[PDB]
């Protein structure tokens, strides 16, 4: 519980341009994140809620990451599991980077993968982007104006 608590205080002291964290009031072993969609990508105006659940042992076991928000990405499953093994500070900023560079190896969510392939091979130029803009719109709907404040703001 001790590294956690240092990292946690570290992050609250050092607010990030592109994620808010906070402890799950109910569950100590979970942090609620919102990570902002990378600009100049389909995820442009994101704010995607998810949960980092630390197992009992943590440092020994890796933290699990699950999106609350509906996501459209080939590497995120339909339930929002994103298997960390691909690529906390670092982990979030890595996930942000992955949103815009799907990994063609593990195709967690098939529909999103097909859809991305279709964009790449110029078979369908409209779906993948619009499927993301959907999850973006939905995310802001599901986002308290307190939350929306934090971000564009801590961008100056």
């Amino acid at each position: 519980s001790r590294f956690l608590i240092a990292e946690y205080r570290h992050l609250i002291e050092n607010p990030s341009e592109n994620f808010k964290i906070s402890v799950n009031e109910k569950d100590m072993t979970e942090w609620d994140v919102i990570l902002r969609g990378p600009p100049d990508t389909f995820y442009e105006g994101g704010l995607f809620k998810a949960k980092i659940a630390f197992p009992p042992e943590y440092p020994y076991a890796p933290p699990r990451l699950t999106f609350t928000s509906e996501m459209w990405h080939p590497n995120i499953y339909s339930d929002g599991k994103l298997c960390i093994s691909i690529l906390i500070d670092t982990i979030l900023l890595s996930v942000i980077s992955l949103l815009n560079e799907p990994n063609p190896d593990s195709p967690a969510n098939v529909d999103a993968a097909k859809s991305y392939r279709k964009l790449l091979y110029k078979e369908d130029l409209e779906s993948y982007p619009m499927e993301v803009k959907r999850t973006v719109k939905k995310s802001l709907d599901e986002c308290s104006p307190e939350d929306i404040e934090y971000f564009k703001n801590a961008a100056s």
